[PDB]
């Protein structure tokens, strides 16, 4: 039952987890991760804002998570230039199962899925 | 040069509280999903005003962070029950983000709204 939208601390794991992931995987420029890392600490500033105001419940934390994971899937559809479009959405999704694993130690593939179609919205969009 | 949401991060920041806004007199959510979504927006505007500060605002980041407060909005709306069915929820947020743009450069991105009411439809589907 647990999540990375349980409590503050587990949300911001997960994002650093992901990151610290995706950052040893391919598709991406440097550039790239670098815009993905600003993000992923702006979110991580802002859950600890929220915990210092005790704001930091599951609901707002989970529509957080769909912040951050929305802002990489963007990422990876809008900048130009490191990998094919497949590859980075094979790489997210791989990420994020291992943060899900580092931090929860259970897979939600239905979020990974969500984040997939999200990559190609976006990509259809552009 | 920096006059819409995705260039100007003054702009962005207004975008959202101007949604907000348009948001809390239409129909379709609960009290505690109005204060999700504004605690929401209100973290993705300072998260701006910080970037902005040092420079980092730049229209990569800007819309990369609209997005992700549009669907975290559209997450909010789909996932989170009562307070009304999810066609007036989608309607609504259709009408406040049309207000938001009104407010900004007073020019409606329908693509954008349009990507923003096919968001709530994917998440809700996703359950």
């Amino acid at each position: 039952h647990t999540t990375p939208w349980t409590n503050p601390g587990l949300a911001e794991n997960f994002m650093n987890s992901f990151m610290q992931g995706l950052s040893s995987m391919p598709g991406f420029t440097a550039s790239q991760l670098d815009d993905m890392s600003t993000i992923a600490q702006s979110m991580v500033q802002s859950i600890q804002s929220l915990a210092a105001q005790g704001r930091a419940s599951p609901n707002k934390l989970q529509a957080l998570n769909m912040a951050f994971a929305s802002s990489m899937a963007e990422i990876a559809a809008s900048e130009e230039g490191g990998g094919s479009l497949s590859t980075k959405t094979s790489s997210i999704a791989s990420a994020m199962s291992n943060a899900f694993l580092q931090t929860t130690g259970v897979v939600n593939q239905p979020f990974i899925n969500e984040i997939t179609q999200l990559v190609s919205m976006f990509a259809q969009a552009g």
